């Protein structure tokens, strides 16, 4: 599947989980964490899936730490044999 990670809209890390959230179409409890991010696409996400990421550093300081977590955990994903093709724009 596909997700877009539009930082112009995004106004907080929960906004980022927010979109993660549609996209990923997580569960409505989705922690947001990353430990809850990553139990998704570890057990969850259907893939092979895209994150096109964009505006990342500017969805990165608006929420302190913010951005550049989830796409740990997304590349992380993507290494433990997931194909979230990661596109960060």
């Amino acid at each position: 599947k596909k997700a877009v990670i539009n930082g112009e809209q995004i106004r907080s890390i929960s906004d980022l989980h927010q979109t993660l959230k549609k996209e990923l179409a997580l569960p409505e409890y989705y922690g947001e964490n990353l430990d809850a991010l990553w139990d998704c696409l570890t057990g969850w996400v259907e893939y092979p899936l895209v994150l096109e990421w964009r505006q990342f550093e500017q969805s990165k300081q608006l929420t302190e730490n913010g951005a550049e977590s989830v796409l740990q955990v997304f590349r992380e994903a993507k290494a433990e044999g997931c194909d979230i093709t990661i596109i960060l724009s």
